[PDB]
């Protein structure tokens, strides 16, 4: 079998993607954030709170017929931006772009921070790391992909996101028609229960390659680019008048700014992230100081290739028996 959606920015900024995901019979579809970060597959519900719910598309776990809670069950996640869900959790039958799982653990939710009932785009979070990080409790739950691998054509799901536009989630299969060149592929560890790889290096602009291992992980849930300092200060060095705001909480730069482009190293291969890519606009409404989209990971613990960087590639999440990660330009 085979699955292919659409995902859509969530706004003018590419601040995060969501996909329709079917969940239930009758289906009910909600809109979906597919992680690669994490691996709870957890949605807006008639069980969460009502003060917390603004505008969401919720899951109403009575209305399907072949919903069944899985008894006991709770769930409890924290994302390293600070937000956070919990709540208990329901078997059911969950469809993406065709692909069906059924049994598929949707986890409730009960409650949910501030900053998920503040958008009103995101009906949940869909993990795709590995089934390791799942939080459910007592019994650990897979996801999505980790129940759909054996079925599919091949055990693979790829991620091409869009610059301010649509693109896909596949799985099962490689689109050979939705990149350029080859996919050059990388060693993943899953010690962290992340795609976590291992970057060749970097460039800023039209600046020579330096060549560097940057440990990190493919995070379709995170937005931006967050790297060692001191590769992101050489980025930001190339930007009159840049600076790091421990105000603002990063890189701002003046918005009338023409930004450099930022290269990756995947293996021998080179992934380039063009300029406009990394402006995040207006720090604040009107302002003419706009955001970085490369920050720095000192403190976070891990580099982490987000959107700013994934969408400037075809990239292959392959959960062979031995995973690996492909990116191609595009």
């Amino acid at each position: 079998s085979t699955g292919s959606a659409t995902t859509t920015p969530i706004d003018s900024l590419d601040d995060a993607y969501i996909t329709p995901v079917q969940i239930g019979t009758p289906a009910q579809t909600l809109n979906l954030d597919f992680d690669t970060g994490s691996s709870d597959l957890w949605v807006f519900s008639s069980e969460t709170t009502a003060s917390e719910v603004d505008g969401q598309t919720i899951y109403t776990p009575s209305k399907s017929t072949t919903a069944k809670l899985l008894s006991g069950a709770t769930w409890s996640i924290s994302y390293g931006d600070g937000s956070s869900s919990s709540g208990d959790v329901y078997t059911d039958t969950v469809s993406v772009g065709g692909l069906t799982v059924t049994g598929q653990a949707v986890e409730s939710a009960k409650k949910v921070s501030s900053s998920f009932t503040e958008d009103s785009t995101i009906d949940g979070l869909l993990g795709l790391a590995f089934s390791t990080l799942n939080t459910v409790s007592p019994t650990q739950q897979k996801t999505f992909f980790d129940n759909a691998k054996a079925s599919l054509d091949s055990p693979v799901f790829t991620a091409d996101l869009g610059y301010h536009a649509p693109g896909t989630y596949n799985f099962g299969f490689i689109d050979t028609t939705a990149y350029t060149g080859s996919i050059t592929y990388t060693a993943v560890s899953t010690k962290q229960g992340f795609w976590e790889w291992t970057s060749t290096g970097y460039a800023v602009g039209s600046g020579t390659f330096k060549s560097t291992s940057i440990d990190g992980i493919a995070d379709t849930g995170t937005t931006l680019l967050y790297l060692p300092a001191t590769v992101v200060s050489a980025y930001w060095a190339q930007v009159s008048g840049a600076k790091s705001s421990s105000s603002v909480g990063g890189y701002v730069f003046p918005c009338s700014a023409t930004l450099p482009s930022f290269t990756f190293g995947v293996g021998s291969a080179r992934i380039v992230i063009p300029g406009d890519y990394i402006d995040f606009g207006p720090i604040s409404t009107g302002s003419s100081s706009c955001f970085g989209g490369i920050q720095s990971s000192a403190g976070i613990g891990i580099n982490i290739f987000g959107d700013v960087a994934l969408k400037a590639a075809f990239v292959v999440f392959n959960g062979a028996t031995t995973p690996t990660l492909g990116f191609a330009s595009k």
